[PDB]
């Protein structure tokens, strides 16, 4: 589990997504696996804007958070889970690194702020779903 709160917005995984969430609803996009909703207060978190390749992030079932490269957001066949049949996933960086069901929502960082989120994950494979493209967050 988890969110990023930018302004008056959380962003968190589409699957995750509360009913809460549904009823406040400001995007959402199955095939990028991310749904957003309007907040009542103002959050703490800051999204880069940039191409960084390096960052940090964290992993619940290991309550740790790890350094890694990760790969430019692309188009990427994603196997069968609970909550999706294998299929492409786009906006997707995949890195090394541990991942299991219950880590989606975990923030992947870069020195210019938040990434985007674990989605996808493993074999040693860990996915994020990028949001650095959605520069709406930043304002309204
Ligand atoms: C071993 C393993 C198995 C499943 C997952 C996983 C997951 O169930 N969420 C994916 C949401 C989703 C996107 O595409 C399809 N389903 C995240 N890390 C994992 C690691
Ligand atoms: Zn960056």
């Amino acid at each position: 589990s988890g969110a990023i709160y930018v302004g008056n917005y959380r962003v968190v995984n589409r699957h995750l997504a509360t009913h809460n969430d549904w009823a406040n609803l400001v995007w959402e996009d199955s095939s990028r696996d991310l749904l957003v909703s309007s907040t009542t207060a103002q959050g703490c978190d800051t999204i880069a804007r940039c191409d960084c390749q390096t960052g940090v992030y964290y992993c619940s079932s290991r309550r740790k958070h790890y350094p890694v490269s990760f790969s430019k957001p692309s188009l990427i066949f994603v196997e069968a889970s609970e909550y999706y049949p294998a299929r492409y996933q786009s906006h997707l960086m995949l890195a090394v690194g541990h991942s299991e069901p219950g880590d989606c929502g975990g923030i992947l960082r870069c020195q210019h702020g938040v990434v985007g989120i674990v989605s996808t994950g493993g074999n040693g494979l860990v996915g994020f779903a990028d949001v650095r493209d959605l520069l709406w967050l930043d304002e309204e």
